[PDB]
């Protein structure tokens, strides 16, 4: 609801705006409270050095009715000179903050003592902190010549092009920006266009858009929008809890441009800004956190109050804590209440899922639930070990949370880490029998990825029967938590880790990487189409702890002949296939492990005696193969030694007359000795398949 025509009536008068009594007008707004025809009178006919007027500060508020504050200053001068405006509308919106009292501001982030709260990821999302500043020496966005925009921006650049290590990367000015980057700028959520109807009536968009620009680090966890609402509006950002990372990050950018630069900056106002609403400290830090009990709790608004910050929506139980505050507190204390009040709203969630995860869960008693979980956890189980917690701070419910939370789970239990195999093995260890039966743990299990110990001449060269072959093994790098227990930067490690062994991968397994986070379109199409693409975890990994942070650390890689796949971080860390049309089983397994040979011999897995390659399901334990043959067979299918066949090579067949032949085992045979058998039983198949 913008009205420039009707205030360009009175502006071009000089004459009181009328409209601000207009009952249309926003009863709250700051400039229909604090204009009055007397303070109008007295300043109506003042201007500053720049040439900025009463009427220019107060433009936006009356072209805006609805408008919550509705000035802009002009230039550090406006602020003095309409003073009787400015300081009203200012110690009104930062109340109790008096300009009597001055500001104090303090960009050290060594003065701030925030531990990572939450790197397990069990409760924060993500973590961002902005600040607006304006350069010295100029007037502010609304009064800034044409030049000294230009001259702004060419400063500011120099210094951001000299930031070296996380802080390094480019900048990206609006003014013959091309199409593709200015799509990728979207992608990013990265891009300003044009100001809105309160920056256009603030006089802000004049030279639209000549000396506007954008900058960010390679990270993309450092942003900086040049000459939008203000000459600088800087942020640093990420996914998790780490608050005292991303203002130490924002505290070594920022400095630097001060250091060579200088801001505007008082006693009074501290830092300058074009709306008087980001003076002080000019900050917004905030934080994404679920925390759904924590709102019924008594002391949550409290908590709020108490450290002056606020609660709101942004996903469920989510929500968006920020500032309240910008004068009379420090840029430091800011990030400190910031990190004490989100510690404080944290235990509160902390202490309501303590208490419901104290008690057998009540829900498991249905005699109708049939997971394994439900079979083999009894309360004495559960009591003997509900209080014990891994090394990485896994505890028996985490493991069993998926089971509890789906009912119709077929098992219901993930493991954590390796430790959780050992440390909750009265669970484990039936669950793993139970589903793997007949491998008993005693046995202990035999990995063998030597390809050449496979006997396997080509089955059907032709292509008559066999459509295809897959084997897949998933794999967890050794060091690590498993999937459902993993940090943010364990498993940002496992992706940096990965993707440089792979694009180490010479001649026939030679490929490129293609993370999801910042995929394009296009490049999804391209990978869905080519059935590479994968997606978020159902509801049983999203129990389990699995999709945290999607999907930051998944990618995918391929070589060049389609022939080779591997998933990173998704539902194990290392999802490795290989497959080629036709029949040649003994390829494929021969291709896969040079692969995961050379991956295992970079980074190691993760791996013990009784249960062979670790996994957070408990069923890809062992070698965690899955070989597939993609057969036609009718005639063998019907013959009655069909049962004796595939019960001795221990195999499975089901319909996609295309069938699927699969291993069943994973546990107590080698993946060599999968192979064979697989191998050993097509081949029966077809010695039926092809008799006459
Ligand atoms: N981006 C901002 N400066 N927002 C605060 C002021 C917004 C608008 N001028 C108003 O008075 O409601
Ligand atoms: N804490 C976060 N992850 N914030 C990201 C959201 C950024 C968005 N501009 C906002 O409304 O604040
Ligand atoms: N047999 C394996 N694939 N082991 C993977 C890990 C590397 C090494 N064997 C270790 O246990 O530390």
């Amino acid at each position: 609801m913008a009205d420039p025509e009707t205030a360009a009536k009175f502006k071009s008068k000089n004459a009181f705006p009328d409209p601000l009594n207009d009952p249309k007008c926003n009863p709250k707004s700051l400039v229909k409270k604090y204009l009055t025809p007397k303070v109008f009178e007295s300043l109506k006919n003042k201007k500053t050095k720049l040439g900025i007027t009463l009427w220019d500060c107060i433009n936006s508020g009356v072209v805006n009715l609805d408008s919550g504050v509705g000035v802009y200053a002009g230039d550090e001068e406006s602020y003095t000179l309409f003073g009787p405006l400015f300081d009203a509308i200012i110690e009104d919106y930062h109340s109790p903050y008096k300009l009597a009292t001055g500001h104090n501001s303090d960009m050290n982030p060594a003065h701030v003592k925030a531990p990572d709260l939450d790197p397990a990821n069990r409760y924060i999302r993500s973590t961002r902190i902005r600040v607006a500043r304006s350069l010295k020496g100029y007037g502010l966005a609304p009064g800034v010549t044409k030049a000294h925009r230009l001259e702004i921006e060419k400063k500011v650049v120099g210094v951001l092009t000299s930031l070296t290590g996380d802080l390094a990367g480019k900048y990206y000015p609006l003014s013959g920006m091309d199409e593709k980057t200015r799509q990728q700028l979207v992608d990013d959520h990265f891009l300003f266009k044009k100001g809105d109807r309160f920056l256009e009536a603030a006089g802000i968009n004049k030279e639209w858009p000549e000396g506007r620009g954008i900058y960010h680090n390679n990270d993309k966890t450092f942003l900086v929008w040049l000459n939008e609402e203000d000459h600088l509006r800087i942020i640093s950002m990420e996914k998790g809890s780490d608050i005292g990372s991303v203002f130490s990050r924002l505290c070594r950018a920022v400095n630097e441009i001060d250091k060579k630069l200088g801001f505007q900056h008082t006693k009074k106002h501290g830092y300058l800004t074009s709306c008087p609403s980001n003076l002080g400290t000019g900050m917004r830090a905030s934080v994404h956190v679920k925390i759904p009990h924590a709102k019924e709790h008594p002391d949550f608004e409290n908590i709020l109050t108490k450290y002056h910050i606020q609660a709101r929506g942004i996903d469920a139980g989510v929500y968006d804590i920020s500032n309240r505050r910008r004068l009379g507190l420090s840029e430091v204390q800011c990030v400190q209440d910031m990190y004490d009040g989100v510690k404080a709203l944290m235990e509160l969630e902390k202490e309501a899922i303590a208490k419901k995860r104290s008690v057998f869960p009540e829900v498991l008693k249905n005699p109708e639930v049939k997971s394994l979980l439900r079979k083999y956890l009894t309360p004495e189980l559960f009591d003997s070990l509900k209080d014990k917690k891994t090394a990485k701070g896994i505890s028996l419910y985490d493991c069993i949370n998926s089971g509890v939370e789906n009912l119709d789970s077929s098992c219901g239990v993930y493991a954590g880490d390796e430790e959780c195999y050992t440390l909750f093995a009265p669970l484990f260890d039936k669950i793993v029998e139970d589903y793997h039966s007949p491998y008993k743990l005693a046995n202990k299990h035999t990995s063998d990825m030597n390809p050449e110990k496979v006997d396997a001449p080509n089955l059907d060269p032709e292509g008559t029967y066999i459509r295809s072959t897959r084997i897949r093994v998933a794999r967890n790098v050794k060091g690590y938590a498993l999937t459902p227990g993993l940090t943010r930067n364990e498993r940002l490690d496992i992706e940096r880790k990965v993707v440089g062994v792979l694009s180490s991968l010479t001649g026939d397994l030679a490929g490129q990487y293609y993370p999801l986070t910042g995929m394009d379109e296009a490049t999804r199409q391209k990978l869905v189409n080519d059935h590479f693409l994968f997606k978020k975890g159902d509801r049983f990994l999203e129990a389990a702890g699995v999709n945290k942070l999607w999907p930051e650390g998944r990618g995918i890689f391929h070589n060049n002949d389609k022939t080779f796949l591997v998933w990173i971080n998704e539902e194990d860390q290392l999802r490795i296939i290989s497959m080629e049309k036709g029949s040649d089983i003994g390829s494929v397994f021969g291709r896969l492990c040079r692969a995961v040979n050379e991956i295992d011999k970079q980074l190691g897995f993760q791996h013990t005696d009784a249960h062979g390659y670790l996994s957070g399901c408990p069923t890809n334990l062992g070698t965690g193969m899955r070989a597939s043959v993609h057969v036609k067979i009718p005639k063998a299918s019907a013959h009655p030694d069909f049962q004796k066949i595939c019960d001795e090579f221990h195999i499975q067949a089901r319909g996609i007359g295309v069938f699927d032949i699969s291993n069943r085992r994973r546990l107590g045979l080698s993946e060599v000795q999968c192979v064979q058998d697989m191998y050993n039983g097509v081949k029966k198949l077809l010695e039926i398949e092809k008799s006459t």
